[PDB]
Protein backbone atom coordinates (compact mmCIF):
# COMPACT_ATOMS: atom_id res chain seq x y z
CA UNK A 1 0.00 0.00 0.00
CA UNK A 2 1.65 3.24 -1.52
CA UNK A 3 1.07 6.32 1.17
CA UNK A 4 -1.07 6.32 4.40
CA UNK A 5 -4.85 5.66 4.27
CA UNK A 6 -6.20 7.88 6.38
CA UNK A 7 -9.81 9.12 7.95
CA UNK A 8 -11.43 12.39 9.02
CA UNK A 9 -12.50 12.19 12.49
CA UNK A 10 -13.38 14.93 15.16
CA UNK A 11 -11.36 15.11 18.70
CA UNK A 12 -13.70 16.96 21.58
CA UNK A 13 -13.51 17.43 25.41
CA UNK A 14 -17.07 18.80 25.57
CA UNK A 15 -18.95 16.68 22.88
CA UNK A 16 -19.80 20.54 21.59
CA UNK A 17 -16.96 22.57 20.19
CA UNK A 18 -14.81 19.78 17.65
CA UNK A 19 -11.59 19.48 16.19
CA UNK A 20 -11.03 18.55 12.48
CA UNK A 21 -8.11 15.51 12.58
CA UNK A 22 -6.60 13.47 9.77
CA UNK A 23 -5.86 10.47 11.70
CA UNK A 24 -3.61 7.29 10.05
CA UNK A 25 -5.10 4.01 9.87
CA UNK A 26 -2.02 2.52 10.42
CA UNK A 27 -1.58 3.94 13.81
CA UNK A 28 -3.63 3.72 17.00
CA UNK A 29 -5.57 6.45 18.52
CA UNK A 30 -3.13 6.54 21.61
CA UNK A 31 -0.28 6.75 19.41
CA UNK A 32 -2.04 9.96 17.69
CA UNK A 33 -4.23 11.72 20.42
CA UNK A 34 -2.79 10.11 23.58
CA UNK A 35 -5.88 8.25 25.86
CA UNK A 36 -9.03 8.67 23.21
CA UNK A 37 -12.19 7.30 23.86
CA UNK A 38 -15.51 6.53 21.84
CA UNK A 39 -19.11 7.24 23.96
CA UNK A 40 -16.61 6.29 27.13
CA UNK A 41 -15.24 3.01 25.42
CA UNK A 42 -11.05 3.09 25.80
CA UNK A 43 -10.36 2.98 22.28
CA UNK A 44 -6.67 3.93 23.24
CA UNK A 45 -4.98 0.84 22.00
CA UNK A 46 -7.37 0.70 18.66
CA UNK A 47 -6.43 1.26 15.34
CA UNK A 48 -9.18 3.63 13.14
CA UNK A 49 -12.00 1.94 11.18
CA UNK A 50 -13.97 3.13 8.35
CA UNK A 51 -16.83 3.42 10.38
CA UNK A 52 -15.19 5.75 12.13
CA UNK A 53 -15.24 8.29 9.81
CA UNK A 54 -16.89 11.49 11.13
CA UNK A 55 -17.28 10.29 14.55
CA UNK A 56 -16.59 12.16 17.58
CA UNK A 57 -13.85 10.85 19.95
CA UNK A 58 -13.39 12.54 23.52
CA UNK A 59 -9.24 13.15 24.18
CA UNK A 60 -7.53 14.49 27.18
CA UNK A 61 -6.74 18.36 27.00
CA UNK A 62 -3.13 18.64 25.92
CA UNK A 63 -3.42 22.14 23.97
CA UNK A 64 -4.25 25.09 25.65
CA UNK A 65 -7.28 25.40 23.19
CA UNK A 66 -8.80 21.96 24.99
CA UNK A 67 -7.45 23.12 28.64
CA UNK A 68 -9.83 26.65 27.92
CA UNK A 69 -12.51 24.48 26.56
CA UNK A 70 -12.57 21.62 29.46
CA UNK A 71 -12.21 24.01 32.25
CA UNK A 72 -15.05 26.36 30.66
CA UNK A 73 -17.27 23.09 30.32
CA UNK A 74 -16.69 21.27 33.51
CA UNK A 75 -14.83 23.94 36.07
CA UNK A 76 -12.62 21.69 36.97
CA UNK A 77 -8.37 21.24 36.46
CA UNK A 78 -8.28 17.63 38.22
CA UNK A 79 -6.03 15.96 35.76
CA UNK A 80 -8.00 12.55 35.95
CA UNK A 81 -11.59 14.03 35.15
CA UNK A 82 -12.08 13.43 32.30
CA UNK A 83 -10.54 9.79 32.23
CA UNK A 84 -12.80 9.32 35.33
CA UNK A 85 -15.91 10.33 33.61
CA UNK A 86 -15.52 7.63 30.26
CA UNK A 87 -14.75 5.12 32.53
CA UNK A 88 -18.28 5.89 34.53
CA UNK A 89 -20.06 6.86 31.18
CA UNK A 90 -18.91 3.52 29.78
CA UNK A 91 -21.02 1.90 32.53
CA UNK A 92 -24.16 4.01 32.98
CA UNK A 93 -24.71 4.43 29.22
CA UNK A 94 -26.18 1.11 29.64
CA UNK A 95 -28.28 1.09 33.06
CA UNK A 96 -31.82 1.66 33.04
CA UNK A 97 -33.64 5.20 33.65
CA UNK A 98 -37.39 4.53 34.09
CA UNK A 99 -40.07 7.59 34.61
CA UNK A 100 -41.30 6.54 37.98
CA UNK A 101 -44.33 8.32 39.36
CA UNK A 102 -43.35 11.14 37.05
CA UNK A 103 -39.41 11.19 37.92
CA UNK A 104 -36.61 10.08 36.47
CA UNK A 105 -35.54 7.27 38.09
CA UNK A 106 -32.28 4.17 37.72
CA UNK A 107 -33.19 0.40 37.57
CA UNK A 108 -30.65 -0.59 40.39
CA UNK A 109 -26.97 -1.69 38.56
CA UNK A 110 -23.51 -1.62 40.22
CA UNK A 111 -24.55 -0.48 43.96
CA UNK A 112 -26.45 2.57 42.45
CA UNK A 113 -29.24 3.40 44.74
CA UNK A 114 -27.26 6.26 46.06
CA UNK A 115 -27.51 7.79 42.49
CA UNK A 116 -31.32 6.53 42.17
CA UNK A 117 -31.92 8.55 45.39
CA UNK A 118 -29.86 11.35 44.54
CA UNK A 119 -31.30 11.92 41.16
CA UNK A 120 -34.79 11.72 42.59
CA UNK A 121 -34.01 14.03 45.29
CA UNK A 122 -32.52 16.58 42.19
CA UNK A 123 -36.15 17.05 40.64
CA UNK A 124 -37.97 17.66 43.42
CA UNK A 125 -35.42 20.77 44.72
CA UNK A 126 -35.03 24.12 43.00
CA UNK A 127 -31.41 24.37 41.73
CA UNK A 128 -29.41 25.49 39.52
CA UNK A 129 -26.17 23.91 38.44
CA UNK A 130 -23.24 26.54 37.49
CA UNK A 131 -20.96 24.11 35.30
CA UNK A 132 -22.08 23.86 31.68
CA UNK A 133 -21.57 20.08 31.74
CA UNK A 134 -24.06 19.81 34.44
CA UNK A 135 -26.62 22.21 33.22
CA UNK A 136 -26.38 19.94 29.76
CA UNK A 137 -26.64 16.82 31.42
CA UNK A 138 -28.85 17.70 34.22
CA UNK A 139 -31.42 18.60 31.60
CA UNK A 140 -31.00 15.78 29.66
CA UNK A 141 -31.51 13.72 32.79
CA UNK A 142 -35.27 15.13 33.41
CA UNK A 143 -35.98 14.34 30.16
CA UNK A 144 -34.85 10.48 30.08
CA UNK A 145 -30.91 10.36 29.46
CA UNK A 146 -29.62 10.51 32.75
CA UNK A 147 -26.53 8.36 31.42
CA UNK A 148 -24.07 11.01 31.28
CA UNK A 149 -25.82 12.96 34.52
CA UNK A 150 -24.86 10.20 36.76
CA UNK A 151 -21.37 9.48 35.35
CA UNK A 152 -21.00 13.12 35.70
CA UNK A 153 -21.82 12.74 39.39
CA UNK A 154 -19.60 9.54 39.60
CA UNK A 155 -17.02 12.14 38.23
CA UNK A 156 -17.20 14.96 40.25
CA UNK A 157 -17.52 12.73 43.39
CA UNK A 158 -14.40 10.91 42.65
CA UNK A 159 -16.21 7.49 42.94
CA UNK A 160 -16.00 4.89 40.75
CA UNK A 161 -19.12 2.84 39.35
CA UNK A 162 -19.51 -0.15 42.32
CA UNK A 163 -18.29 2.10 44.94
CA UNK A 164 -20.23 3.00 48.35
CA UNK A 165 -21.51 6.02 47.78
CA UNK A 166 -23.14 8.35 50.56
CA UNK A 167 -26.30 10.60 49.58
CA UNK A 168 -25.15 13.49 52.01
CA UNK A 169 -21.72 13.53 50.69
CA UNK A 170 -22.90 13.38 46.82
CA UNK A 171 -25.16 15.92 47.15
CA UNK A 172 -22.71 18.06 49.10
CA UNK A 173 -20.55 17.97 45.44
CA UNK A 174 -23.41 18.90 43.57
CA UNK A 175 -24.44 21.85 45.78
CA UNK A 176 -20.71 23.00 45.29
CA UNK A 177 -21.63 23.56 41.92
CA UNK A 178 -24.55 24.89 42.28
CA UNK A 179 -25.60 28.36 42.87
CA UNK A 180 -26.78 29.00 46.56
CA UNK A 181 -25.63 32.17 46.79
CA UNK A 182 -28.39 33.30 47.69
CA UNK A 183 -28.75 31.16 50.99
CA UNK A 184 -28.65 32.45 54.18
CA UNK A 185 -28.86 30.77 57.89
CA UNK A 186 -28.67 32.37 60.95
CA UNK A 187 -27.99 30.06 64.37
CA UNK A 188 -28.02 31.27 67.88
CA UNK A 189 -26.47 28.92 70.18
CA UNK A 190 -27.52 29.23 74.30
CA UNK A 191 -25.18 28.29 77.23
CA UNK A 192 -25.87 28.33 80.72
CA UNK A 193 -22.12 29.08 81.85
CA UNK A 194 -21.16 30.65 78.69
CA UNK A 195 -23.96 32.79 77.74
CA UNK A 196 -25.62 33.33 74.18
CA UNK A 197 -23.46 33.06 70.64
CA UNK A 198 -24.85 33.94 67.08
CA UNK A 199 -23.72 32.32 63.76
CA UNK A 200 -24.38 33.17 60.32
CA UNK A 201 -23.71 30.63 57.55
CA UNK A 202 -23.94 31.06 53.85
CA UNK A 203 -24.04 29.26 50.71
CA UNK A 204 -23.59 25.50 50.49
CA UNK A 205 -23.41 25.34 54.85
CA UNK A 206 -26.56 27.03 54.98
CA UNK A 207 -28.75 24.61 53.46
CA UNK A 208 -27.09 21.45 55.46
CA UNK A 209 -27.64 20.56 58.95
CA UNK A 210 -25.87 16.92 60.26
CA UNK A 211 -27.66 16.33 63.52
CA UNK A 212 -31.13 15.96 63.24
CA UNK A 213 -33.82 15.06 60.82
CA UNK A 214 -36.58 17.53 61.95
CA UNK A 215 -36.50 20.68 60.89
CA UNK A 216 -38.78 21.51 63.55
CA UNK A 217 -36.75 20.34 66.27
CA UNK A 218 -34.02 22.68 64.52
CA UNK A 219 -36.35 25.57 65.02
CA UNK A 220 -37.15 24.59 68.27
CA UNK A 221 -34.05 23.83 69.79
CA UNK A 222 -31.24 20.71 69.53
CA UNK A 223 -28.93 20.15 72.41
CA UNK A 224 -24.86 20.22 71.42
CA UNK A 225 -21.34 20.14 73.19
CA UNK A 226 -20.19 23.68 74.40
CA UNK A 227 -15.75 24.10 75.18
CA UNK A 228 -16.84 24.27 78.89
CA UNK A 229 -18.40 20.78 79.35
CA UNK A 230 -21.91 21.38 79.32
CA UNK A 231 -24.73 20.92 76.76
CA UNK A 232 -25.74 23.97 74.82
CA UNK A 233 -28.60 24.78 72.70
CA UNK A 234 -28.79 25.64 68.99
CA UNK A 235 -31.71 26.79 67.02
CA UNK A 236 -32.91 28.14 63.90
CA UNK A 237 -33.00 32.04 63.93
CA UNK A 238 -33.62 32.88 60.57
CA UNK A 239 -33.49 30.94 57.24
CA UNK A 240 -33.42 32.10 53.33
CA UNK A 241 -33.31 28.83 50.76
CA UNK A 242 -35.86 27.16 48.79
CA UNK A 243 -34.84 23.98 50.79
CA UNK A 244 -33.09 22.80 53.28
CA UNK A 245 -31.63 18.89 53.82
CA UNK A 246 -31.63 17.75 57.30
CA UNK A 247 -29.11 14.85 58.15
CA UNK A 248 -28.29 12.58 60.87
CA UNK A 249 -27.00 9.41 61.53
CA UNK A 250 -29.50 6.58 59.75
CA UNK A 251 -32.27 6.12 62.66
CA UNK A 252 -36.00 5.17 63.32
CA UNK A 253 -37.58 7.93 62.10
CA UNK A 254 -41.52 8.61 61.25
CA UNK A 255 -42.40 10.06 57.79
CA UNK A 256 -45.54 11.73 58.08
CA UNK A 257 -47.24 12.76 54.73
CA UNK A 258 -46.99 16.38 54.03
CA UNK A 259 -44.54 17.36 56.74
CA UNK A 260 -41.56 16.98 54.69
CA UNK A 261 -40.84 17.05 50.69
CA UNK A 262 -38.34 13.64 50.47
CA UNK A 263 -36.46 12.04 52.21
CA UNK A 264 -33.45 8.95 52.18
CA UNK A 265 -33.96 5.87 54.11
CA UNK A 266 -30.10 3.56 54.46
CA UNK A 267 -30.32 0.15 55.52
CA UNK A 268 -27.47 -1.55 56.22
CA UNK A 269 -24.26 -0.43 58.28
CA UNK A 270 -20.87 1.27 56.95
CA UNK A 271 -19.53 -1.59 54.90
CA UNK A 272 -22.85 -2.36 52.87
CA UNK A 273 -26.06 -1.10 52.51
CA UNK A 274 -28.85 0.21 50.63
CA UNK A 275 -30.90 3.54 49.82
CA UNK A 276 -34.71 3.86 49.12
CA UNK A 277 -36.26 7.45 48.11
CA UNK A 278 -39.51 8.12 50.12
CA UNK A 279 -41.20 11.01 48.00
CA UNK A 280 -44.24 12.70 49.84
CA UNK A 281 -47.44 13.66 47.14
CA UNK A 282 -50.71 12.79 47.16
CA UNK A 283 -49.82 10.24 49.83
CA UNK A 284 -46.33 8.28 50.29
CA UNK A 285 -44.48 6.69 47.55
CA UNK A 286 -41.01 4.28 48.13
CA UNK A 287 -38.90 4.22 45.11
CA UNK A 288 -36.33 1.93 45.32
CA UNK A 289 -35.11 2.58 41.43
CA UNK A 290 -36.97 1.02 39.35
CA UNK A 291 -39.70 0.01 42.19
CA UNK A 292 -42.53 1.67 43.56
CA UNK A 293 -44.22 1.54 46.58
CA UNK A 294 -47.31 3.11 48.18
CA UNK A 295 -48.34 3.82 51.85
CA UNK A 296 -50.08 6.26 54.33
CA UNK A 297 -47.59 6.22 56.51
CA UNK A 298 -43.72 5.21 56.74
CA UNK A 299 -41.12 4.43 59.82
CA UNK A 300 -37.73 3.56 58.67
CA UNK A 301 -34.27 4.21 59.29
CA UNK A 302 -33.77 7.66 57.82
CA UNK A 303 -30.96 9.37 57.49
CA UNK A 304 -31.65 12.54 54.66
CA UNK A 305 -34.89 14.22 54.99
CA UNK A 306 -35.48 17.44 52.48
CA UNK A 307 -38.13 19.89 53.62
CA UNK A 308 -38.46 23.15 51.46
CA UNK A 309 -38.72 26.39 52.37
CA UNK A 310 -38.77 30.52 50.95
CA UNK A 311 -38.09 32.80 54.27
CA UNK A 312 -38.21 31.83 57.96
CA UNK A 313 -37.35 33.94 60.98
CA UNK A 314 -37.94 32.78 64.98
CA UNK A 315 -40.90 33.34 66.60
CA UNK A 316 -38.30 32.57 69.65
CA UNK A 317 -37.86 35.88 71.96
CA UNK A 318 -33.67 35.14 72.79
C1 LIG B 1 -8.11 21.84 31.76
C2 LIG B 1 -7.19 22.89 32.35
C3 LIG B 1 -7.46 24.24 32.10
C4 LIG B 1 -6.65 25.25 32.62
C5 LIG B 1 -5.55 24.93 33.40
C6 LIG B 1 -5.26 23.58 33.66
N1 LIG B 1 -4.15 23.24 34.48
C7 LIG B 1 -2.88 22.83 34.08
S1 LIG B 1 -2.65 22.41 32.46
N2 LIG B 1 -1.97 22.83 35.13
C8 LIG B 1 -0.75 22.03 35.34
C9 LIG B 1 -0.93 20.58 34.84
N3 LIG B 1 -1.56 19.85 35.95
C10 LIG B 1 -3.01 19.69 35.64
C11 LIG B 1 -0.90 18.54 36.11
C12 LIG B 1 -6.08 22.56 33.13
C1 LIG C 1 -19.60 9.71 59.77
C2 LIG C 1 -21.06 9.97 59.46
C3 LIG C 1 -21.76 10.90 60.23
C4 LIG C 1 -23.11 11.18 59.99
C5 LIG C 1 -23.78 10.53 58.96
C6 LIG C 1 -23.09 9.61 58.17
N1 LIG C 1 -23.77 8.95 57.11
C7 LIG C 1 -24.22 7.64 57.09
S1 LIG C 1 -23.82 6.62 58.36
N2 LIG C 1 -24.96 7.30 55.97
C8 LIG C 1 -25.28 5.90 55.64
C9 LIG C 1 -24.88 5.57 54.19
N3 LIG C 1 -23.39 5.47 54.15
C10 LIG C 1 -22.87 4.63 55.25
C11 LIG C 1 -22.99 4.86 52.87
C12 LIG C 1 -21.73 9.32 58.42
CL1 LIG D 1 -29.18 23.24 35.88
ZN1 LIG E 1 -20.26 26.67 77.92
Amino acid sequence: MREVRTIKVFTTVDNINLHTQVVDMSMTYGQQFGPTYLDGADVTKIKPHNSHEGKTFYVLPNDDTLRVEAFEYYHTTDPSFLGRYMSALNHTKKWKYPQVNGLTSIKWADNNSYLATALLTLQQIELKFNPPALQDAYYRARAGEAANFCALILAYCNKTVGELGDVRETMSYLFQHANLDSCKRVLNVVCKTCGQQQTTLKGVEAVMYMGTLSYEQFKKGVQIPCTCGKQATKYLVQQESPFVMMSAPPAQYELKHGTFTCASEYTGNYQSGHYKHITSKETLYCIDGALLTKSSEYKGPITDVFYKENSYTTTIKP
